[PDB]
């Protein structure tokens, strides 16, 4: 049960990113880790476009290691469309060196304007595999197939905040990150990391929603519909043509989010889906519940929900597990 | 003698009015676009996520519909088409784009209420090299000159105009002031800037209606706002004040021979009131050529303005608080 851990920097609470590495010179990127896809993508020495610009691009001509595969695809998000081909090289993670099937993203046109604005360079998935030829095992079931690590398991740790790092551990389960006992909780369908709950939001009820429990959301969402009724009578204010929600930082009115499993129960206090937004003659919070329509009933459980619970990502026993995170390492 | 489009304010960020393509004369909802050139229209063989809800033209249903499917394409594609376009019951034969993918519009045409955009711009400005729609008119004797003016009506409560063949004098006070255009491209002008303490000789300044703010390079505008108590919100173009933060200076613009002003009040739009009165600044940052500013609809709801093509100008005027 001995984890190897990417150290994951904090953008103001808002995105979290780590450092891996392609090709046996070991180029460095910086990635967003989803638990919601199963690829690992980097932008491309020829991606041309506006927002490759910035970023940190994979020269296959400087590995000696790469090997030419060429397949176009593209894959699609919430955030939401991208493109690109597959590529073989060696991708090291955490300290551990592995060959692995990624793409080259040359087409990042409906990533923004979410890529041009954030801080990482590509993304590694945590997802569950696709059952096409031959998508490729995600990276943590890779590195259990090669016998790097023992577990097909990871875990994230985010600090509540700014001035501290937080920790993706792949292939062990660390006590240094939680209190109490770890509860488990079975899965409903394996596209990804999704649980079923009962949830409570204030007035609200819904039997039977499903919660992915997402990485790389920057907060919880929630159907519009649902989230229109959720902010009713709560005096949170929507500056129009942007998702953002504004309200005032001791808010008595704002209610702690419950979220009930088959046996188990999680609440998420205000202080954990607010942050801090401005401080001049008075403190003002921006509000991480955002509207997102995706299935019926779907609500992800993004970083505000994980600030609070350390949250294990157990591909073998088909598990999500949760517990306190500890306020100081 | 003009004839007006109405324009719908939505929140203050844009301004739509309708027009028309074919003679089942289909109806759409246009930004008016004095930054670009061509019209766009979403296509009835668009798929993306953004069209799906849209007013999608059909070029099928219209008997005077003309096939073109020239290929155009920072990240908007489809193909051109000929069909008839009616703006402000003026009717006339047009090379538009139809729109088959939506990526470069969408930060938010999803979140936007328009079909499309009707580009006001200059021939070169345009793709395909379309002569502008006014330029059509006047060469096509239906209007008086090739002239076209804006105005904005200074809250959600008015609705705002876009007035075609004439300069109406219900719009605004005192004299018109007219800027010659650096180039025939944008309505661009060289203006002398003056932000508090930063001044900047000859900038290049793009009168842009389809803009909902005023920009300034990334840099200038940093600068600008340090020390004036305004905060960024991580990760969007967003920029907070206290309402009647007293530190706030007024941007002045100079030429030649005249002053536009443009004051806190004009650039500030207010956001939250529990407790405090906040805002949200109208100023945001765009990197484009060196000393390029936009003068987005901040500015022309103070100023109502007048794009002439005979005379290689913009004039401005104060525009009326009431019609």
């Amino acid at each position: 049960n001995a984890g190897d851990s990417v150290t994951l920097n904090d953008v103001a609470n808002v995105m979290y990113y780590g450092e891996a590495q392609i090709g046996d010179n070991k180029q460095k990127f910086a990635f967003i880790f989803d638990t919601g896809s199963a690829n690992l993508w980097v932008p491309s020495a020829q991606c041309n476009t506006i927002g490759c610009k910035t970023k940190n691009l994979y020269d296959s001509n400087k590995s000696k290691t790469y090997e030419k595969d060429g397949t176009k695809v593209e894959m699609n998000y919430v955030s939401g469309t991208v493109s690109g081909f597959f590529s073989k090289d060696i991708v090291t993670i955490a300290n551990l060196s592995f060959p692995y099937k990624f793409i080259e993203v040359t087409d990042t046109n409906g990533f923004e304007p979410a890529y041009t604005l954030g801080q990482f360079d590509g993304i590694v998935g945590l997802g569950w595999k696709d059952l096409s030829i031959g998508s490729v095992d995600p990276v943590v079931v890779e590195l259990k197939n090669q016998n790097k690590i023992e577990q097909a398991v990871f875990t994230f740790y985010l600090p509540f905040d700014d001035k501290h790092k937080g920790y993706l551990t792949i292939g062990g389960i660390e006590d240094r990150f939680y209190e109490g006992q770890l509860t488990y909780e079975k899965l409903n369908h394996d596209l990804y990391w999704q649980v079923d709950l009962d949830l409570h939001f204030g007035n609200l009820t819904v039997e039977k929603a499903t919660a992915i429990v997402d990485s790389g959301t920057s907060s919880i969402t929630a159907p519009t519909e649902f989230l229109n009724k959720f902010f009713e009578g709560l005096d949170v204010v929507k500056i129009p043509f942007l998702p953002l929600y504004i309200t005032t930082c001791n808010n008595p009115k704002l209610p702690t989010l419950e979220f009930r499993s088959a046996t188990n129960v999680y609440t998420l206090e205000p202080e954990y889906y607010l942050q801090q937004i401005f401080d001049f003659g008075i403190s003002l919070c921006m509000v991480s519940i955002i509207p997102v329509d995706l299935n019926k009933n779907t609500f992800i459980l993004g970083d505000p929900f994980m600030r609070k619970y350390f949250t294990v990502f157990d591909y073998d026993n088909h598990t999500v597990g949760f517990a306190l995170a500890k306020k100081k390492l």
